[PDB]
């Protein structure tokens, strides 16, 4: 009765456009433990062959994950990333829950990317990523996307093929759009330089603490130093909870919703971004919205694959109750509705 | 009409019953050193992330490997192992290169095995194999496949569900079934008292160098122990060639083909294993037999996946002439053409 019909039409257009991989997640369990059954002999002339007593076949890629849990959790999200032929199936699951695929670039010639893994009894991994028609999102204009659908409030710069990174930050430099940072697993390859190249003007820096060290020694970096070129900082903390803190030190730490079982840390990282940044474009403020992406980071670990989590209003109420009180608990669910 | 028509006809028979894997190989190939960068420091927490640049998807098993090679070379056999409803396909590939599948035993509900491998510059690799339909394996019956084709010349008993390969080896005991003990990468996985229950009474034991050290170890067995038990030892070497050797210390020692790549390694014992039995089955004697096992060797590891190689007579017969001499070439080129 009270909303203001153009107004609010005119804002329902400015989405969070998420760019990063899109791949198949093919998931293996290993029924020991790396780290006590391998070796230092084993490294120096590498042959190695795992007896792995489980495998599934699962959506994935850093900005399917995200997009899927903006998504259900009731954002308007457009996914801009790279695929190929096969992605039909992937693009069906994705819409049924209000994710725009429109410009999603499909390769004419090379499949989705694959990242296979295998895991063990103490959630280690040994993966390896196939790029496939990943590397085609460098032909991905910002642009045309922006021209199609309008300005997006938000851009997450995930993980990618890294041409695809720079040129969308840059790309998001030149028209002025508010952009992520979330370089993730690319933190441990590119230069200094290059991350120095993907920081700079954001209004979100992500990473986890050891991601965070690792930027600051590549970079050559001070915190201040990163402080002054972006608008906020979220490091998570894994159990510790996450710290997000502002250009001028001031720093708000959430802690965790504690899990009841930890199955497979695969999509943790991303499910907490997206719950973080939907609880954002939701009103909510930051202690809050950190709070919901706890929730949806530790529903992503109690579940095998990154997007077989579900979402139940009770169930999310009772944890978030059990973890910050009825009050955050209440807002979160309100805000969501 | 100077042949001795009962031993011409004793001689004809040759069908080889070939038991093990049969799979998909995922097959992955690094671009850089696993030994440049994986160090022991990567063991306290195992958590590695490899890029691949190239990933297909192959026919595999090592009884697919071994059959499909009988079957090129104009042998007689029969795949006997376990696989999934997917195998359609794979059976199609095998039958039209003359291979019996009706002994294949069709899961109703798990996939075909699956073996995924990641090979670097240098030949390492890291591997995970998923059993699947290979653990049905073991409800394989030897007697039924004598009672379709009649008893064989011999049964490989090739790396399979390891309680398949104690029972196909004790039924070939009982029946006076030869067979040929071929674990291979389950003698890294089995007791001592294991691996003698599957040599005991071999008519061949197939082995690489390190394999045949391994064997003696865990078995605490002698050389003249094994000699004593088996009536053939082959033993690669591989730029070193092959030994094969009599319970009498008779040894006859082949040379290798030189290859003109190193592009995978996967399936080269497997592929040496066949061509060697099908040249005896065919009437070639051990070193002509061997120096056929070599080139099929070499022509897996130059092309990548397992059976992705070709037979043609006459490069086949240039590079036999060239490392073994323009009569070995010609004599082998006459047996199977
Ligand atoms: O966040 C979890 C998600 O990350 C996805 N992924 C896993 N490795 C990668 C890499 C990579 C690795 C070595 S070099 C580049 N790049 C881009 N996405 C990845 C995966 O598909 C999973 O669903
Ligand atoms: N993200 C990473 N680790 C966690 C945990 C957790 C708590 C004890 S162990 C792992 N709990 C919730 N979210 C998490
Ligand atoms: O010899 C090359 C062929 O071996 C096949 N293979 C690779 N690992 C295995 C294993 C195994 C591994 C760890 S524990 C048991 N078992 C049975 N077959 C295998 C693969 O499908 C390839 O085509
Ligand atoms: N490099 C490692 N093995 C080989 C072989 C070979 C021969 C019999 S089995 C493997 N042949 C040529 N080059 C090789
Ligand atoms: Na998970
Ligand atoms: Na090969």
């Amino acid at each position: 009765g009270l909303q203001g019909t153009e107004n609010l039409y005119f804002q329902s257009h400015m989405t969070i456009a998420v760019t990063g991989s899109i791949a198949t997640d093919h998931l293996m369990r290993f029924p020991g433990r790396f780290s006590e059954q391998l070796l230092p002999e084993h490294l120096h002339k590498v042959s190695l062959s795992f007896l792995v007593d489980d495998l599934v076949m699962h959506r994935g890629g850093v900005a399917g994950n995200m997009a899927f849990a903006i998504g259900v959790l009731g954002g308007e999200v457009a996914l801009v990333g790279a695929a190929g032929a096969d992605f039909a199936d992937y693009r069906d699951w994705l819409k049924a829950r209000g994710v725009n695929c429109d410009h999603v670039l499909i390769s004419e010639t090379a499949h989705t990317a694959r990242f296979t893994c295998t895991t063990d009894v103490d959630m280690a991994q040994i993966a390896s990523f196939y790029p496939g028609a990943m590397s085609e999102a460098r032909n991905i204009k910002l642009a045309d996307v922006v021209s199609a659908i309008g300005k997006p409030e938000l851009v997450i710069i995930g993980a990618n093929d890294p041409e695809a990174m720079f040129l969308h930050t840059e790309e998001c430099r030149k028209l002025g759009l508010a952009f992520a940072a979330d370089p993730s697993q690319q933190l441990a390859r590119l230069s200094g330089e290059e991350i120095r190249r993907l920081v700079n003007g954001a209004a979100y820096l992500f990473t986890n603490d050891y991601e965070w060290d690792l930027l600051l020694s590549k970079t050559g970096w001070s915190e201040a130093d990163v402080m002054a070129q972006i608008d906020l900082r979220v490091t998570t903390l894994g159990p510790k909870g996450v710290d997000l803190v502002e250009p001028d030190g001031t720093t708000i730490h959430v802690g965790v919703v504690p899990e009841t079982s930890q199955t497979d840390p695969t999509g943790v990282g991303d499910a907490f971004r997206a719950g973080f940044l939907t609880g954002r474009s939701a009103g909510l403020g930051l202690e809050r919205s950190a709070q919901l992406g706890s929730l949806v980071a530790v529903l992503v670990l109690e579940s095998t694959g990154t997007q077989e989590w579900q979402w139940d209003y009770e169930a999310a109420a009772s944890r978030l109750a059990g973890a910050y009180g009825e009050h955050a608990a209440a807002e979160i669910v309100a805000v969501l509705a």
